């Protein structure tokens, strides 16, 4: 995977976390 | 076809704003 | 010292154990 | 800053957010 798409799927996972721990 | 720079500032954003939320959940 | 992918695997790979923490909490 | 140091920066966040999930565990 380009460095581009590896950033793209690490924001990603930041908002997954950023949204599960506002639930808590 | 974000920057790379702009991704970046992105998760910056994010990260601040999880370890904010972690710490405030750490709070006794 | 580390090359740019070096240090996005290191990245990726925190992310991971960090939802794996997330789902086993409480 | 340079994109590896951010990329260093982020990977030290990554860091301190385990350790405060494990204290929060």
């Amino acid at each position: 995977l380009s460095i581009e798409a590896r950033l793209e799927s690490i924001e990603e996972k930041l908002s997954m976390i950023l949204g599960l721990l506002r639930t808590l």
